[PDB]
């Protein structure tokens, strides 16, 4: 029993964090094999023109107490790739993956190439993340673990005026309509990840919370007409198919659970909680629910 | 900006997890130097648990009855001893991944990270607190016994908890790394229940200071309170008594925000009376009590918004 916001063990990622300094700027880098990946804004804009003026010796890379020698540099979108002389012996099995909004991941927050904390979060439908970062956290990475392979999905770049965060995949492509410069940028209006709230309601049923269940069902069309009015993401047939295993384990059909969410949206909780929460939680995917209520190891 | 429930990076602890098997039971162990620490209930059967005599069960065991596995390598057990509710298995190989560590016994209200493991393999990490009734609201399944709770302030790992059992209400009970239980619990399948839980008042106050640091002041009022009047009100809402020590501990946050502890106490009194009225504090519709004053100073900025 128990349901917590759970992150993947960070050990394989901790052994990859380094400090990158260029002039007055200092941020974090990801050392995989003989390449250090970091936000290109460390050189700060006409980034190709700013990069051509730099030499390898201008970039100071530090792994623990050891200085890594930069022997080459190139840019890929909004990420700077620094070729180093030493390959990382702690390099894990990994891949670079781009995630979709609604998917969750773990963030290893770092300052000065040193990891300070780990937390779980989700890519919002508006492509921002509600993280916890201070100045110096740029270059911190987001990841998932699938068996023994680390899938790197996010690199932190900036904080928006509302306190939310923006960044890129490991190939330097931003999530959202953001750019890596000082200008007027704002997060778009956000929505609730419907498939995730449903998964979290199934997790509550698994943990013995059934007060919100009703005898009713709904059509997918009627549910979406209601959901759109509460700023909830449209629920697709794919989401319904993905919730199949949880539906079978609990004996509650997806559209049966949708009628429960419809009643919670129109009436509220009435002084009650679900899994210790007075709000409907949308940062656990159907896969996160299955993994936590089965004990999958890495 | 932002405020998340943040756990310590688990890497230094991951390199210490091993699998311990004794007969049919399999659980987790903590390998530090040449010793593996695990719950002593690994020697018990399901039947034994009603009224086990651990000393009598242990005397019948030999070193080779205990199977220890670190990754794909079988460790050799060369000694065994019991210290309270923990079994200490002397092994022939010292752990090369042993970090700088210490065993610390924590007080209720203190937070820590839990590295949940099954079969000597870590599966997840989360943050939680020692409740005033000495239980933890964890997320554990069968096979998680031996999972540990820790803090990593600076470069040293302070081990404070080892998982032993789940109570009928779904909450968890365990020991410090010297085998002494937190709470009036026993590693016995006897009728045991968690005492009535209370809210950790000093932690809710710290979390209200964190909200002020992040730019939120909607809940503040023009009133102050005496410590005694605050406690008379707090007790009626199942809140832990706030002591003078708690007030002294909140001094730095009070100075950084310019809001006196008893003025923050008056705002808490008002929040308990009125509720939130459709509003949230740091993305939460409930008053959060699992962030200590030290956690807030650690996570939050030194400059108030
Ligand atoms: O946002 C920036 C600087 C920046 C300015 C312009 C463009 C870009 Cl890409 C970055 N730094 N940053 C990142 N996370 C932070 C959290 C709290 C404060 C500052 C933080
Ligand atoms: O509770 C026990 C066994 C046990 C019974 C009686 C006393 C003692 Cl010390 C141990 N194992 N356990 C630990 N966390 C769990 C979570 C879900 C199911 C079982 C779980
Ligand atoms: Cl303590």
């Amino acid at each position: 029993s128990g349901f917590r916001k759970m992150a993947f063990p960070s050990g394989k990622v901790e052994g990859c964090m380094v400090q990158v300094t260029c002039g007055t700027t200092t941020l974090n880098g990801l050392w995989l094999d003989d390449v250090v990946y970091c936000p290109r804004h460390v050189i700060c804009p006409n980034y190709e023109d700013l990069l051509i003026r730099k030499s390898n010796h201008n970039f100071l890379v530090q792994a623990g107490n050891v200085q890594l020698r930069v022997i080459g540099h190139s840019m890929q979108n909004c990420v700077l790739k620094l070729k180093v002389d030493t390959a990382n012996p702690k390099t894990p099995k990994y891949k670079f993956v781009r995630i979709q909004p609604g998917q969750t991941f773990s963030v290893l927050a770092c300052y000065n190439g040193s990891p300070s904390g780990v937390y779980q979060c989700a890519m919002r439908p508006n492509f921002t993340i509600k993280g916890s970062f201070l100045n110096g956290s740029c270059g911190s990475v987001g990841f998932n673990i699938d068996y023994d392979c680390v899938s790197f999905c996010y690199m932190h770049h900036m904080e928006l005026p509302t306190g939310v965060h923006a960044g890129t995949d490991l190939e330097g492509n931003f999530y959202g309509p953001f750019v890596d410069r000082q200008t007027a940028q704002a997060a778009g209006t956000d929505t609730t990840i419907t498939v995730n709230v449903l998964a979290w309601l199934y997790a509550a049923v698994i943990n013995g919370d059934r007060w919100f269940l009703n005898r009713f069902t709904t059509t997918l069309n009627d549910f979406n007409l209601v959901a759109m009015k509460y700023n909830y993401e449209p629920l697709t047939q794919d989401h319904v198919d993905i919730l199949g295993p949880l539906s079978a384990q609990t004996g509650i059909a997806v559209l049966d659970m949708c009628a429960s969410l419809k009643e919670l949206l129109q009436n509220g909780m009435n002084g009650r909680t679900i899994l210790g929460s007075a709000l409907l939680e949308d940062e656990f995917t159907p896969f996160d629910v299955v993994r936590q209520c089965s004990g999958v190891t890495f």
